[PDB]
Formats: structure tokens, sequence, C-alpha cells
């Protein structure tokens, strides 16, 4: 393999796991073998359960300061190494190198550095009752917490999720993707850099249906973090819910509609929709994978969709001039094809690619061609259903208010957005649109400042933002009794 | 049947259940049938669904003081009939005249109350990114929302679920414990009649088991929030996840510690003690079961709860000077009969009570006496378990970290309080105790400005206060794009 | 005289002032004299000071939702009085009853709604140091404030001052505008009858050259709430602070740029822009006084306005169907026409209006017509100056950025608004224009939820929105040690 | 001189006075000359201004995490010069390094470093108006503002002062005490050298007289934030005030109250009474120069405190082991001493020190020893007035409501504390004292979390906490309607 055998990392090191099994990560570009992973067995869930449970109580007995300046260094390190982690996270997700060199790690350690500025402000309220008596809320940390990542932004996913918890005085457990382990472990390496205490930050690999769950399931975890599809996040808050009533967030898929209204610029319009769509290989749980054209629009939208998708450059994720990477994995691009065959076989028009691309070395690789449908139809199984690959489904509107009922006309609400120039219609259909996250004249951004995560199906809680600092600590109020106490008895 | 048939409420009024079969509610003071209520089909459930989502529309269209209006004229309405509304509570709970006229709409009411004042409060947040571009949240509505209510305090859980959530702009359909369903209906009344639009506030009756779990799987409903047993609430909440990932708010059981530290006045800490454990005939989630005495104190504190326990007026409800009823039902009598021999089978020393109660007029009803037991251990049966009925575990303890390492273990964190005159301990003790509610000095008191729920497996979430009204909105992050937009491709 | 004398109102009741002295309130629709008026002497303004402090207790005393549902009966009181309360304001201030009848004592008691529903939110902070101590604010009460009102809403300002002072627990002693004492009288009556305690609002008439002065000295007054002239503030606050180191909010002048971009509907334009300027006959201090236009609109927009300026009706002010009154008083009629001199003098082209209307009854009230200068100059003494009646100044330019920087120069900031149908225009110049309140699209609409205040010398500070009820509290933190104390001697 | 010639810092970078004028800054320890001082002249005001003016537009300009770097450089550099700083504060102010070292940069620092966490954390509101209309809010930096600081901690007060100012996106003119100038110079190049834009910190020295007024009647500088005298303080906020409306903030005197209650600890006590008088030489605003003490433990008080000061170690500032340096000034020192003989005069019995020390080197320096009356009554000069000097009068009481009424007989209103084991006796007594700074069972502790400031004549607004960040912006309200406009005309 290229890399030696990864390793858990459990109280500040790496120990050996005690399941006797591995599994390899793939790089997605060539099909070679980057690593053989060791597997979490149960009893190594356990050892850094209690591992976190010493560590939080170590993280949580410093000052704020102390914990702030701690996770500052963290983000000072991952600055330092951001070519050196991008280069690691292309290897292991397919992502074009110019993704991973000013997106990936830039904005993970966004978040952290926001996150470490925050430490302390997190407040209690209090109240006065009456002269003999009041109360007083404290925000105490959750304990030991639990976050489970998606393949596509490894690290990003990671740094989102422990920052928050970290920064609230927890210690967090986190289990990769198989698919995509690698970053992960070199994010512990850096935190326990930083001055993390042991056990606070701890990596388990292995599948979900065995650590995954192992970990939603044990009893002194308070809280868990799951990044991943509606259908896997339904079976991991049941099991978080049903086996000690844990807290829990869910950021998951969605059918996000991109609006676009007669009085927009067609050509903005024409980049939001393939930057919507064709960015990270089209493996962006936001995309706007249903785009809403206006019929008196269609041809000439059409026309600058496709000018643009032709000058899309796949290829090797290695070179700097590549902006579309193959896929995340074989499995995957198979299910992506799957999708697009559905696309042909439904008489959805097709506009661009539609097939593998295998010309060259592209064939060792896990390669699908920038795929656009149009004339689409609401009930075509391409538009209903999440494909989290590069394809974008076209489809005509003739009235607004038609539009905006069928953008909402879906179990997901993750993102949507509208592209118009009015300020009336801006606000207007944006206020209308069932999503968490809602872009106007624009799509993608996710600063650390903005609560992101989604309605309905798509999510429950939200990360990022002031708020999701919050929902990282438990309240527990105090009434202190000044005066004398009565009972009835 | 003491009153005539009672059916469904959905959309303004009462219609008739769709199930074919009904169910009778008991008065548990003389066993008498107060009423056939009517059991809600699956296809009323659809119903009310659908009759909330369009009165949900007409109350979120209405405006922020417009809502707070007619949530208050519903105040005024409960302060009128706060005596009509307690007798009938009475009836079928079994809880004392003297309680239900001046806890159950009192304080069901101040929390209606508390939030009709905060409707024109809730607000999103606005942040600038650059000079050309921005984002605002929005605290959108959730829309339908299901409430589930228990029988120990049934109109003032509704209250507390319904306010927040109606304050918020939603709609609930709310479904009472099969075991007291009269008082529900009545506040549906009320609701109706202060002016909230039909639809917005409809109530099922029924089982657990059918409607209230087709309350929980049905997809446009967007939370549930749960009052209960800790078993029930792990059904719940998978059931809430696993169908449509809903949010949840859960207050569950508890089995609440009260420290007695030895510089205690030992008449206030006997008063706090008694009224921890014998109101609402030990029939309250917060109940401080477990009551830990310095064993240099034990014998003299026995003696103060022994003489308050003595003079517990126990009798019919409907006396004013009735301070201690009967048990909620028969069956809930057996279960407590039941842990009661459990604890007399594992030697804990009877310090008074310990058996029903049939002379008289008290044979036709289910009385259990106010029971201590002293002498107890941790393991015990009735120590571990929530009993819910009329039973105090004293148990002796050497020095305070033992306490507090005792008091924290258990798998519940309701409650717990601390009664001791230092200023150092009291604040060092109860911030080292798991719980999410916590008296210094008292027991028993929930503002409405406090947030209250559990650690651990007593909860998830809140209710009452400033947070909880924040929890039954989501939020809409929308961010704003003045300036260009750049594409890679 | 109309009425019968009116005294001062101090501790819940009339009380004659010792000063020996009346002044005269006049209708300046018809020169009547309205009443005859005591004057407070300083020993009453002491009087009025010594009620306050023992009132303030007595309101303090009381729990949050106490001091609620009083301020909500008194929202109550003026509701059903709110027809005859706006004829006596109408007689007092000229303005049209169309007008008290649907926006003074609507849009004050609005506010008093607003502030009565949010008395149990005021909260302190909590914040953990470290295990062994912790922090907490509370909000405490000022004590004794004084509000100082204007002539142009009397009891709409009287309300808007008094209703956060109240909720926050204050006493306030109110002087009304000697032009406008009436109502002031009214509402004090209206908070006695709704339970408002003896003491908590006295009202105190006099003039700025006796009380107003007596009062912004005073030792025991915490905080001072000032409605008026920039000129006036700059006195009144200088005397606040250098007498007691007081509180003080000042809302003052000013002269708001309306800026009418090229995409603009020019029917809205223009509907805007003469509701921003005639609106209770221009005397309102958020006025668009200066109104930008582009050089090609320059002549379409101007027959626009002067069609709307023509079809005004003007009138008597208890003739429904008037919707533009006299001015307040003969005097502040001299200053306007002044103005409207300078206004000729400087060669600005007069569009309509200029002069006196004396017509009939006219000549014995106080009436000046919609006056529109065009081809104005930014050097202009009326582009300069508030005049505060009703005179728009037009004014043409170029390009954007013109507009802007000159919407810019001037020493006020109190107001701004654009009129734009782009989205990126008008959130782009609301962010670069210098004014506390921004309106886009609209004008004048003052929401209770939105701090309003004013830039540079506009103002010190904000009334209405939640921030406000704040500035009405003082922070006290308390740091508690549970731990060792440590000295270096 | 033992420093070159000290020069204006203005645009990043020190440059010449145009006065033609200069002062000296001593040592307090030997009479040295430190430095000569050149004075800003009027014009040099109007120089700093126009600087202050254009950096501003730059740091603005950044985006929040961009400023929030730079101020965390700017932490790092003072944590590396601390010693070095340290040194020269020393110098010039006579504090024993043992301070300086670990008190006045430290905690400076500690400031600053919270606020460069909090920058990305400031946000406006949304608020929903109804479905055609929103408002959402900007906090906007003020721009220029101005701080004047004192001599006691001039460094740090330069850090609290600015730390805010800069976070909030402003820039800051600040004028050292002319007794103490030094520190502040340094400070300005640290933030040069960490990145801040030129003009955003100008230091100009100089008179308060001159200078200080020329900042506080400056037109174009929209904030003043002052410490020193209550008397002085009255005159710069009248003058913010008059000349143009500035936002102010005070912190002034005070004759902070400390309350040893009966059942206090007596070392505990003592410890606190001694550091509550006596570090920096006596020398802090927030000290408890009148300590409560019952009759019953004044014998044993007094014992107690007199031992601990005949310990205190009075020496050379440089040497490590003093803890107890020389007055700030001879001519403080002179007013020291006649407070002291006030004392004498007045009959209060000095339990110890009372006089200059002048054995060996001491004559060279302002050293006044540590000085204790005790039997003082409340009238007594020493005891109504702030020495600000090594003097703590003790005064006896009888009981609880006598010495909480006394603490609070005054008018000043800065601090307060009481020592006490009793859970309601510590927090009944702190809501009931009037000051801004409350200390349980500790003293003189001040969190950057925490707010500080006066009640009374003790100032106006607050330092530190998450309110301070806020007062450094002003508020814009901005009403986006999406509807139809509608005009009365
Ligand atoms: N919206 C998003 O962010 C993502 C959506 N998806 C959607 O999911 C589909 C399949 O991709 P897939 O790889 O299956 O992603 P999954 O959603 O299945 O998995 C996401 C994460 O959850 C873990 N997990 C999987 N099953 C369980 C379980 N039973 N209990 C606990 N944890 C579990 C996985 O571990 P492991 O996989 O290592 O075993 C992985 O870490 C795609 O078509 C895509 O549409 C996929 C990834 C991310
Ligand atoms: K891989
Ligand atoms: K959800
Ligand atoms: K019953
Ligand atoms: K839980
Ligand atoms: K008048
Ligand atoms: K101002
Ligand atoms: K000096
Ligand atoms: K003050």
């Amino acid at each position: 393999a290229r890399f030696e055998e990864q390793k858990l990392y459990i109280g500040g090191r790496y120990v050996e796991a005690s399941s006797g099994a591995t599994f390899e990560t793939i790089n997605p570009a060539n099909g070679e073998v980057l690593a053989k992973v060791q597997r979490a067995s149960r009893e190594d869930v356990e050892r850094a359960v209690q591992s976190a449970v010493e560590g939080q109580k170590v993280w949580a007995a410093m000052t704020a300061m102390q914990r702030s300046r701690i996770l500052r260094r963290a983000v000072d390190i991952l600055r330092e190494r951001n070519d050196e982690l991008a280069a690691l996270e292309t290897l292991d997700t397919g992502k074009p190198l110019a993704e991973t060199r000013s997106v990936d790690i830039v904005t993970g350690a966004d978040v952290l550095e926001y996150y470490a500025g925050l430490v302390p402000a997190i407040e209690g309220e209090q109240i006065p009752l009456r002269e003999t008596s009041f109360v007083y809320t404290r925000r105490e940390p959750l304990g030991v917490v639990a976050g489970i990542g998606a393949w596509n932004y490894p690290v990003q996913i990671a740094l989102w999720k422990s920052a928050p918890a970290l920064a609230a005085g927890n210690a967090m457990i986190f289990k990769p993707s198989e698919v995509t382990p690698l970053t992960a472990l070199k994010l512990a390496e850096i935190y326990t850099e930083a001055g993390v205490p042991d056990g606070v930050f701890n990596v388990l690999t292995g599948s979900g249906r065995e650590v995954g769950q192992w970990l939603t399931e044990h009893p002194l975890i308070e809280k868990i973090s799951f990044t991943g599809g509606t259908s896997t996040g339904k079976k991991v808050m049941a099991s978080a819910s049903s086996s000690s009533l844990k807290e829990v967030t869910m950021e998951l898929g969605g059918k996000s509609p991109l609006i676009i209204f007669p009085d927009a610029d067609l050509d903005r319009a024409a980049d939001i929709a393939v930057m919507a769509n064709f960015f990270s290989s089209g493996q962006v749980a936001t995309n706007g994978t249903r785009v809403f054209i206006h019929r008196s629009q269609q041809a000439r939208f059409e026309a600058k969709v496709l000018e643009r998708v032709q000058r899309i450059r796949l290829g090797d994720p290695q070179d700097e001039n590549t902006n579309f990477g193959p896929l995340v994995s074989f499995p995957h691009m198979e299910s992506v094809l799957g999708y697009i065959e559905s696309g042909k076989a439904q008489k959805a028009r097709l506009l661009c690619g539609g097939e593998r691309v295998t010309d060259g070395a592209f064939g060792k690789g896990a390669y699908v061609a920038p795929t656009v449908f149009t004339d689409c139809r609401d009930d075509m199984t391409i538009v209903r259903e999440e494909i989290f690959g590069p394809v974008m489904s076209i489809l005509v509107y003739d009235d607004e208010d038609e539009a905006i009922r069928r953008a909402n006309d879906t179990e997901y609400g993750l993102a949507a957005g509208v592209v118009t120039q009015d300020l009336a219609r801006a606000h207007r259909a944006i206020h209308r649109l069932e999503a968490g996250i809602c872009w106007i004249n624009t799509w993608g951004e996710s600063p650390a400042e903005m609560p992101v995560g989604g309605y309905k199906q798509s999510g429950v809680g939200r990360e990022n933002g002031l708020t999701t600092l919050a929902h990282y600590t438990r309240i527990k109020s105090v009434q202190v009794e000044l005066g004398d106490y009565a009972s009835v008895f």
C-alpha cells in the first residue's frame, strides 16, 4: 500500500485495534490501495469511551481561555499544513487539488477558528424571582459525544463537528467513513500536537453498521452528530434515541431547488447552476440538483449551460489545472451511472455527458462525465431522488407560484436558491421556499457564522453559527431559595 | 357515566371519531365511571393533521401581536374558570382540590401567559460577511406538531406543551393520557373561544400504542413533545426518528436525590423532604425520592419526618381539608403496592405507612398511605427504580463526596437538591450534581422563566423559559449576494 | 378657556402646584384657549421626586408578571379610550382626527403592549470562571427617571418613553411640552386606573425654561429621556451630565435623505415622498425632507408630486375628511414661514404652496400650505436646516455615489430611505447611508420591535425594540468565590 | 532624561508635535526624569482625527476574522514583551515589578484576547413584520472614538479601552495620563507591528485640560471613554455631550464598602481587607476603603489586620521582593498625606502607618506607609472622600441592616463586597448593595467576561463583558418593504 497500516487513535496516540480485521481505502483516481486500516472492535469502542470520559474531565477543568488558546494553536497548525493535508485528502477522495487546497482545510479550519474564539462567550442566564429567590442557569458540557462523518469532505466534516463539540468543553469520539479514513487520523495528531488533552479527540475506523452503531448505542455517550444519507440517518437517529436518549444532530441528503426567474442574468444563472451541480464532481449535499427555468428562457439557458459544461476540465486530481475529478469510489460511480440510465429510460432529454469516461488512464479511475438532463418531469426518478453525482435536472415552469410550489414538493429541505434582480421577488420567494439553507444570487458559500442544516427529512439541528455552539451544552437550572420554605403538610 | 360521551376535537368543534370504539375514564377516589370517550382512528389522525395544516397557515399569517392577544385572552378565560377546571381535574386524577385549585391551572396558565407576552420577541439574526454580502436568519414555525401528555398533571402538561408551540406560530395536535382525557378537551374549547383559529389546537383521545404512535409516525408532523416514562420515551423517540426525522422534546422519569448536609436546619430539611415526596400523592416526576441524611443526624431527621407524615391529611379529594389523595388509578396502586412489598422484602426499615388504606369510604378507591422507608441501600429496587407513588427512601451517608457520588449514580438526572446553610457547599454541590433541575434549600417550584428537563435518561430538550420557545421554530439562513458571482468552471 | 384649570399629577391624583403661576394651551386650529395649566415650582419637582422614589419601591417589589398585567390593563384602557383621547390630542395639536384616531394612541399603546409582555424576559447573565468561582449579573432598575416629551405626538411619545421605563421597573416623572400638556395628564390617570402604584408615573407641567431644567439637574434622577431639537438636546445633555452623571437617551432632529433611484416606480416614489413630507403637516422628525431625483426624471417626478399635493385635503382637523391640519402653534408657524421665506430669498424654484392659508376660518388658525421647493442646492438654508413643517426640498443628482455622498453630507443622521426595484442597489445603498432609521421602498412605519434613534447629532441611544429595554436597567456584576482567597501580603 | 524625547504616535509611526511644548514624566521611586514628552497641539489633534478617519475605513473594510487574527497577533506580542513592558510601567508608575509582571499586561492582554475572539460574533437582528415586510438591524462601527487614560494602570487601561473599540471595527485616539505617558506609546507600536492599519490606534500626549478637551469637543469623534476622578468625569461628559452628542463611557471614583459579617473567618477577612486596601499601594478605584466589622469581632480583626500590614514589604519597585511601592507622584503623595492628617485631626485612632517613609533611599521617593485608621465615623473626611492611597478606614457596626445602609450611604457606587459563610446572607446582602461590582468572599478580581463600572456617581456605562463590545457599535434598522405602499394623500 502507499501508506503503512492505519491504526486507531485513542488517548493522544495510535493504539492497536483488537478486532484482528482491516479494510482498504482506495484511491478512486486509479484504483490503487492507499492503506490498510484497522477495524475497531466493540471493546475498542469501550476503550475510546473511557479514554474520553477521563480526557473530558481534564479539558473541562481548564479555563475558557485555556481551551480557546489550544484550539487556536490547532488552527495555526492546520494553516501551516493546508497543502499537505489537501494532498492527502485528494488521494483519499479523488477531489481536484484545486478544491482541496483552497476549500476543505481552509473552511474546516475557518470553523474551528470561529469556535476557538467563542469559548469564553458561553454563558448561562440569571432570573430574579422575588427578593428571597432567584435562578441561574449553567451551560455544562454534555460530556462525551460522537461524530460520524461522510466521504465527500472528510476533514472538513471532522472539523465542523469537533470544533463546536470541543469548544463547548466536550470530548468527541469520531468515526470517518470507511471510504475516507485518512485525514481524520491526521486531525487527531494535530489536535494532540496543539495541546488537546489525551482522550478528548479519539478516532475509530471501521464500518457504520458496526462501530457506528456501537457508538450510537453506548450508554455513556451523550450526543450523536451524524452526516450522511437520509435513509441511513433515520436508522442512526432511531438507535441514538432508543438506546439511551442521546441528543442528536443530523446533516442529511437533499434535492435542492434552484429557481431562475425571467429577470435574472442568464449568464450568472448558468454559472450558479453549474457551480451548484458540478463542484466536487457533484458530491455536495446542498447542490441545486433541480434547476427551474422559465419556458421563455429554456432554450437560451440550455445553451449557456452547455457552453460552460464543455469547458469543464475533467482530469487527474493531481493536475493543478483539473477542476473536475473522478467520483469518490467505484461502487458510488456505479450508483450514479444507474441514475443516468434511469434518466435515459424515462425519456428525459440528455444535454451533455451521460457516460463513464474511460479514455486513457481515466479507465483506471472512477470517472463520470458532467451530465445534464432537461425536459424533465417531477415524477422522473432522477428528479425525485438524490443522485449525489454530476447530474443536473433542468425543469421548465410557467409561473412563479407554480415554481415555488414544485420546488417545495419534496420530502427534502436542505437547500434552495433564487436568481432574480428584483428586490421583492428575491425575498418573497426565499421566504416561501421550505429549506434551511437559502441562497440569493449565489450558491454554495457556507460561512462559519451561518447556521446550516435541513428542514423536513434533510436533517435535525444545525452546524456552524452561534446556535450550534449552544447545542453542544446541556442546560442546568439552579433555583436559590434565600427565604423561608413553605410546606402544605 | 357521570358526563355525556366525550368526542374528538378537530377544527374548532367536537367531531365523531371513526373507529367504532370508546374507553371509559374513572374517578380513582370511588371508581365511578366519569365518561365514555372516543378512540381516534388512524383516519381521524389524518383528519386532524389536515385540519392542523390549514389552521397553522391562518395562525401564522396573523401578526405577532394578534397571536399574543389571542393567547392572553385564553389566559383570561383560564383565570375565570380556574375553580371549575380544578374540580374537573380532581375528578379525573384523584388529586386534592387543594392542589388542583392552586397549582394545576394557575401554573399551566402562568406558562401560557409567559409565552403570550413573548410572541413579538421571536427574532432571527443578521450577519455581515463583506461589503457585498450579508445573511439574515428567520425563525419559522415548524408547522404541525404533536404533544403527548401524562396523567399526573393533565391540563398543566397540555398548557406547558401547547403554549410554546402556539406562541411560535405552530399548530398542535395533543393526545392526553387515556387515563385522564377530560381537561384537555376543555382547554381546546377555551382556545377556540379565545380566538385560536380552527385546527390550531386539536385533541385526539385514545391509547398511546395506537393514536400516539400514529402521531409519532405521521410524515406531516414536524415535532413531537412527549411527557411520560423513560421506557416509553425511548420507543416514542425511536418512532419519531425512524419515521420522518422529527424534532423531539422528552420529559421523562427520575429518581432525584435530595442531600441534607449536617449544617441544615432539620425542620426545614424535613419540610423539604416531605414536600418532595408526598405532593400529588407522590406522583411527580421531579420528586426527591432518594433522601440522603448524614449518619449523625439520621435518628433526629427520622423523628422529624415521622412527625410530619403522621399529620398528613389523607382523604376525599373534594374535601378542602384534604392534602393527600388516592393514586391516579387501581393498576397504578397495584404497581406502587408492589414496590412497597419489594422494600419490605429487601429489608428496608419501614418508618411509616406501607399499605393501602381501605377504612370507610376509602375501600372504594385507590388509597395508599404516605410511606417512608429508611436504612435503605443503593442496590435496593425501591432506591434504584422510579416508584411514582408516595414512597420516600432515606439513605445514610458519611461524607459530602460520597453523597454526591451516590446521588449521581443513576441513569436518571431530572432533578436534584441540597439543603445547607453554607454558601460554598450549596453551590459547589449543586454544580457537581448531574441533573437538569436543581434546588437549593427548597424543592418543587418550577417558575415559567426556568427551563426544566432531564440530564441523561430523564429527558431530551427542555420546557419553559426563553430557550424552549426557540426550539419550536426552525432556523432558515438566507445569504444575500449583492456583488458578482464567481464560477471555477 | 374650554376646560377647567389643569393641575399637577403627583402620587396617583391631581395636586395643586405651588408656583402661583399658570400658562395657557391654545387650539392652533382657531386660537381658542383650551385651558389654563399650573406650572410646577421647584419645590413641586422635589415633591414629584420623593413620590417617585417611594412609588418605585412598591412597583419594583412586585413580581415581573404582576407589573406585566398592570401594564396590559393600561393597554386595554387605552384601546377603550382611543377615540376620546384622539379627540383631545386633536384639539391640543391641531393634527387631523383622521390621524389621531388611527396613529397616535394606537402606536402609543402598541409599544406599551409590547413592553408589557417583555417584563418577565429581563434577565442577567451567568459566567463560570472556574470550579471554585462564578459570576452572575443582575439587571436592576435605575430608580427614578425623567421623560421630556415633544409637542408633535404628545401622548404617543409619553407612551414610548414611560413604557420601557416602567417595564424595567422604574418610576418616571414626565414633562409634556408646554405647547401640548393635556393628554399626558390623561395617561397618568389611566396608569393609576390600571393599577400603576402612586408615584410611578407623575406628570409635571411647565416649560423647558423652568421645570424641564429642574428635572435634568435633579441629583436623585437617574436617567433623562428626551425628544426635541438637536440644539436643546445639547443643553439638556450637558446639564444632565455635569449635574450628577445621568444616563441619557435623546431623540433629536433630522434632515433625512430620500433617494429615488432611476428604476423606481415614480407613482410609488411620489407617494412615498408626499407621505415622507406632509403627514402631520410636516411635523415628523424622521421626514424625508431632502428628496434626490435623477436629472432624467426631475420633470416627470415633479408632475406626480404636484398632482398629489394639489389633492391634499387641508382643513379643519375635526372634519374626518381632513388629511392635513394646521401647525401646532402660531410661533411654530412663524418659524416655518421664516424658512419658506429663506427658500424664496435663496432662489429655489417654488413648485407649490409657500404661504399661510387664510381663506375664511383658516385665518383664525395656523395653517401653512403643503410646500415644495425644487432646483434646490446643498448650501441652501432650507436644505441644511430642519424646518419641521410641510416643506419638501427636491434635489437633482447625476450618479449613484453622488446622491449617497450628498445624502450623507449633514450633521444629522436620524432617517434615510431609498426607492428602487433592484435587489443589490437597495441593500448596497442603505448600508452606506449614515442614519439609524432606514427605509426601503416605504417611509414612516416605526414598528414596536424596531429600534429607532439617530446617528451623529440626530440622537443618543434608541427607542423601541428589545435593546431599548436593557437601557432602563443598570448592570450589577456579582462574583461568587467558593474556594480559597489568596493574598500577596 | 533616561530616555530620548517622546513624540506623538500618528498613522503608524511617531511624528513631531506642532506645539513647541513638552513635559516631563518622573519616576516616583527616585525623582529621576524618565523622559520629555511633546504636548499635542490643537492641530495635532486635527491630524490624529483625519488619520483615524482613514484608518478606520481600512480596518472596517477587512473581514471580521481578519480583524480577529490581527488583534490575536497583538496579544501574542504582548505576552512576549510582558516582562519588558512591566519594567517600563514600573518606572513610570512606581508599582512593584511583582505587580506589573503578573497583573498589568497579563490582564490587559486578557481583555484584548477576549475581544479578539468575539469580533466574528457581532450580529444584528431580524424581525418579520408580515408577509410583505421584515426588518433587519446592522451593528455598524461608531467610527472614530477617543480614550482618556488614568495613571494607576496605564497600559492595562489603554488595553481595556482600545480592545473593545478596535474589535468593534473603530479607530481610537488615546490620550495617556500626563503622569504616565510611556507604555501607551509602546502599545501603539505593538498594534502597528501586529498589523493594525495606520491611524486605527493613535496616541496623543499632553494635558487633559487641553488635548483631553480638544478630543472631547471634536465633532468627528463619535464616542469618549474616560477613566479618572468623578469631579473631572462630570466635566468631561458635559463637554462630550454639549459639543456633538457623543456616546460616553465613564469609569470613575469610589469609596467602596467591605462588610465582614460575624460568621466570617477572620483570617480570610483580614486577607481580603488588606488586598482591598494596599495592592498597588492603595491606588485602585475599586478598593474597599471602608471596612465594616461587627462589634464582636473588632479587636480580633484589628489585631489580624495589623499583623499583616506589619509584614508588608515596602521597598524599591525594582526589587522582586517588594510588594508595596511608592505612590505614583510627589503631588499625589502630598494629597494622600493631607487626608491622613485630616484623619488624625478628626480623632480617628491610627492603628498603624500614617506618615511618609523617609529612611534611606526612601526619602528620594514618594513613599507613604500602609495606614489603617479605626474607630472611624461616617462623617469623617477620610471616610467620606476617596483618598486613592494606602489608607483603610475601619468602621464598627452592630447589625446587618445598619451595615448595608451605611455601605449605601455615599454618592459613589463602584464596588462593594461581603465576607460571610452563610448562603442566604451572602446573596441577600449583595443584592441590597448599590454598586456595580460586587464580590463575595473575595476582592479585586476583574474577569475579562465580567462587566465592570459604577452606579450613581462612580460611572456611566461599563467595561469588559459581552455588553461592552456591543456599546462600541451603533444600531441601524432597515425596514424592507416588499409589497404595496399606502399613502393617505
Ligand atoms: N448527504 C450527505 O452528506 C451524504 C449522503 N449520502 C447518500 O448516501 C448514499 C450512500 O452512500 P453511503 O456511503 O451509503 O453513505 P451513508 O449515509 O450510508 O453513510 C454515512 C456515514 O454513516 C455511517 N453509517 C452507515 N450505516 C450506519 C449505521 N447503520 N449506523 C451508524 N452509522 C452508519 C457510514 O459508515 P461507513 O459508510 O463507513 O460504513 C458513514 O460514515 C449516497 O447515494 C448518497 O446519496 C452519502 C454520503 C454523504
Ligand atoms: K478513498
Ligand atoms: K427535522
Ligand atoms: K381518570
Ligand atoms: K438525554
Ligand atoms: K396646543
Ligand atoms: K450620537
Ligand atoms: K511618573
Ligand atoms: K449614573
